């Protein structure tokens, strides 16, 4: 019910002449985020690059009330180092609504990942580690501690809505809009919808039901994709009828080659059928706290 929350102008509003928009970011159907630079957004007349998503011809007024939504959300949601944090907006008539968040230099998780099989040791200056590994995971669970403090949840958490920035920062995101679903491998066709179905809790496949426990299902499934290096979710399977009905029967995606033992069964964990069964966010924190501490 994100229609009925505040937006405060005197706080958020950045005016769109002290906006400089560059190269896109992601491109979907009907928006689009787009690298700029942005003068004096959080510091005094400093220059800073972010990150703007803003709708694309094609969009109609509806997509338009969802940026305002989305917009309102994340001035709910409020600040953590491990969520993309909202640092203005463009909302005055005459001009486009933008949502300005934070650049991460790297871009997201799913193609860094991908791009590191030939430069990872599990114990080289720029190798990525297990250690890495491990701290990724760890920050995106206390980020998904902190969005479900804000009784918010995710609905569409994976590694390509995990984004890197400098220092081994990693921050949650989503594309939202701009992000081609139509195009893109990991939406599936379901009804009138396309649909994360790799990603997917089966209450939600079969129920329509959201909750924080199916986005930690999702969890489950993005440490399978940290620990995979990026690869795609259950290899070599087509995802139709058959695979959900087997999911539900209990099925799982093996270990992946860069897992170890501890991190396998967190994986099942998160997976379990019964989403009052699976650990909480608060949970997964404390477990991968202690998981990189033993790697340390
Ligand atoms: C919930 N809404 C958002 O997450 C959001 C809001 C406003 C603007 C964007 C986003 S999502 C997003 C997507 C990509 C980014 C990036 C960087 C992308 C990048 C960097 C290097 C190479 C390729 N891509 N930084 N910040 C981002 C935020």
């Amino acid at each position: 019910h994100c229609e009925r929350l505040p937006y405060d102008a005197s706080k958020w509003e950045f005016p769109r002449d002290r906006l400089k928009l560059g190269k896109p970011l992601g491109r979907g159907a009907f928006g689009q985020v787009i690298e700029a630079d942005a003068f004096g957004i959080d510091k005094t007349a400093t220059c800073r690059t972010v990150a703007v998503k803003m709708l694309k011809e094609g969009a109609t007024h509806s997509e338009h009330r969802a940026l305002m939504s989305e917009l309102k959300i994340l001035i709910h949601i409020g600040h953590h180092l491990n969520v993309v944090n909202l640092l203005g907006a463009c909302t005055k008539p005459g001009g486009p609504l933008m949502v300005i968040v934070e650049f991460c230099k790297f871009g997201n998780l799913s193609t860094y990942l991908r791009s590191k099989r030939n430069e990872f040791v599990p114990y080289y200056k720029d190798f990525l580690t297990l250690e890495h590994l491990i701290c990724y995971s760890f920050q995106v669970a206390k980020g998904m501690e902190f969005l479900a403090s804000r009784k918010c949840i995710h609905r569409d958490l994976a590694a390509r809505n995990i984004l890197l920035s400098e220092k081994n920062v990693v921050k949650i995101c989503d594309f939202g809009l701009a992000r081609d679903i139509y195009k893109d491998p990991d939406y599936v066709r379901k009804g009138d919808a396309r649909l994360p179905l790799k990603w997917m809790a089966p209450e939600t496949i079969f129920d329509r039901v959201y909750t924080i426990q199916s986005d930690v299902w999702s969890f489950g499934v993005l440490l399978w994709e940290i620990f995979s290096l990026g690869a795609s979710p259950y290899p070599g399977v087509k995802i139709d009828e058959e695979f959900c009905r087997r999911l539900k029967e209990g099925t799982r995606m093996r270990a992946p080659d860069y897992t170890t033992p501890e991190m396998y069964q967190t994986m099942l964990d998160c997976w379990h059928g019964e989403p009052s069964q699976r650990p909480t966010f608060s949970e997964l924190v404390e477990h991968l706290g202690n998981l990189l501490q033993a790697n340390a």
